[PDB]
């Protein structure tokens, strides 16, 4: 499955932490106003963490998240 | 599957229990207010804990934990 | 499948019956008032038994435990 | 495919019977007034059988023991 | 797939019959009433019979059995 | 997948077709008035027939067998 | 997949016709005023055919054969 | 998955169509009036074809031919 | 999956695309007034195109093509 | 899965990218006004655009293209 | 699984992120205006970015990214 995120106001910042026995950050991708990001889950990325201001879209609902 | 969780004021921890025969704690994502996590059930994580004021979205609708 | 447990008090036992020939607890996670938890099905896990007032959310709507 | 149980009442017993060519009670799990016990079929349970008064959901709706 | 049934009346049999080429009873469940059982279809089991008053819930909705 | 048939009258028989090159009884079971059989479709049943007055409910609804 | 068949009169024909190369009626059921057959797609059954006064149904809903 | 196909009138085929590389007619079956098919989709047939006047229940909904 | 295609005027082609490296007509059935073809996706069509006076219903709703 | 394109003017092109470590395109079908392409995502195809005006139809809903 | 994506200004870009423990942009698909992309993920990508206006669809409902 995949979560839809847009950023809202600048440098919002989409995360994947590791799949696996450790839980680290592998990746944060920068979003700017505006842009979108469809992202799914992974062999590499069970979690997946939003910070900045930004709507988020999944098969439950939408949530936004706050700067 | 996975949750969908936003924390409501600062220091949410969302804990992530172990897969197999012992239950323990294997990891604890501390947020601050107004960021959010979606986590999914895993090799390693067959049960999830929030402890802190967030909104829960699941599978089974909205749940929200409270205040600390 | 999975169970979303919700404490409405303190002191809230959420325990887990072994899968297989035997039915024993081998596990009793203890949820302070206010505290979630969102709990599978899983290999060693067969039945989940709630002791405690609590909201509970299952696919099949929602159920109380109380006192 | 599971079941979720309340009891109403004290003493309700919720029973496994075994899967296989012979049907016999395994386990039967007592439930106290105002507990909930979220119960799968498994390899070694085909059948549950709930004695006492109590609220039980399924996928097909709502039944309530008496007594 | 499972079958729900409340006996409405006592001595309510929850009959099931042999999968295979052969078809018998090979086990009756007598319920008392406000008894509930939810039976399986199984690799015994590949029918299943209710005698005696018994509400039954199914994937297909509700049908009552009557007092025997 | 199965069938429900509820026997409205007595003398209602339930019959099994051999499932394969032929198509031969090779069951019927007789239901008194009042009880209710839920039968599968199986390895060796690909057709079932209902003969007296009974209720039949499937996933496409309700069909009634007439006396 | 299966189809429930009820016949309105007399002399209603329920037909398979063979799956494979060839299409040819491996079998007809009588169905006598009143009776229901229901009869699922097989190894040897890939098409069903109905002829007399009957009704039909399907995943798709209701279907009148007509005498 | 199946299509359900009622005779309106005399002298309607459903025909199958080969799967596979070529497409050909393997086999029309002739429907007389008021007649009922009921047809999957098979190893040997990809491509229903229906002339004359039947109405064609589907996943979909209802479709009608028109013979002429 | 398929398509349903009814032919409201003469001289409608329904043709298939070959699926693979290669994208060519493999098959152009022609469909006169009033006929109906209901066509499978298969290992052989990986995409259909229609010309002429003609109605589609697909699991997407219906469209119409124009001659 | 597949998408349902018709042409509401000339000129309309409905390409083809390919599946793989590159993106490129394989092929791109014309299609003239009043014509409809029903067609799916496949070994070579994993991304298809759509230029010109055009109605289309997915499991999402409808979308339109622009000349 | 998909998205549909129509560009409604000039210039939009449809960016693809590898699959894998590395996450770069693996291709950017440049989208002019009132043309439209369904893109699929696959082996390669499971992330897409989208820079510019454009409508986005999923399974989830609609998004719009900013000009
Ligand atoms: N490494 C962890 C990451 C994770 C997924 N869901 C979680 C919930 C809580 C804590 C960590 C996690 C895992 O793959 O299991
Ligand atoms: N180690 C346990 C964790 C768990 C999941 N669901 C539970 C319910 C109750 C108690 C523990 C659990 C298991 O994998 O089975
Ligand atoms: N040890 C038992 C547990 C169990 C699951 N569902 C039950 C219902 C009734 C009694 C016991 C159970 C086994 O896995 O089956
Ligand atoms: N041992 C039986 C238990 C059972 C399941 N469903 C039933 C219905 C009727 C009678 C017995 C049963 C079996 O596995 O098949
Ligand atoms: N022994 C039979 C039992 C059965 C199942 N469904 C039926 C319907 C009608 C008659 C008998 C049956 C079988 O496995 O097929
Ligand atoms: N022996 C046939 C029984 C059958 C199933 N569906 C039918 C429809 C019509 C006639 C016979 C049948 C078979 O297995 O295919
Ligand atoms: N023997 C054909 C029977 C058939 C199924 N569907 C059809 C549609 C039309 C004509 C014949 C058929 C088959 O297995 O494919
Ligand atoms: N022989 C072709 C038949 C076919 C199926 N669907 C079609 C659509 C259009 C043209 C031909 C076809 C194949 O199996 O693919
Ligand atoms: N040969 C192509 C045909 C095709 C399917 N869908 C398409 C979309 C656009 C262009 C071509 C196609 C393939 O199998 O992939
Ligand atoms: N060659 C790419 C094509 C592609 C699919 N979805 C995309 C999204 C963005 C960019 C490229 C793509 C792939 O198979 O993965
Ligand atoms: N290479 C990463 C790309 C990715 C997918 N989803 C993500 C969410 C957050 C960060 C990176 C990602 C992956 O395959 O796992």
């Amino acid at each position: 499955d995949f979560v839809v995120i847009k950023a809202v106001e600048d440098g919002v910042n989409v995360i994947g932490l590791t799949r696996g026995t450790d839980t680290k950050f592998h990746h944060s991708e920068k979003l700017d106003k505006g842009e979108v990001i469809i992202a799914q889950f992974t062999e590499h990325t069970s979690a997946i963490k939003v910070r900045g201001e930004a709507l988020i879209q999944t098969a439950y609902g939408e949530m936004k998240s706050e700067k």
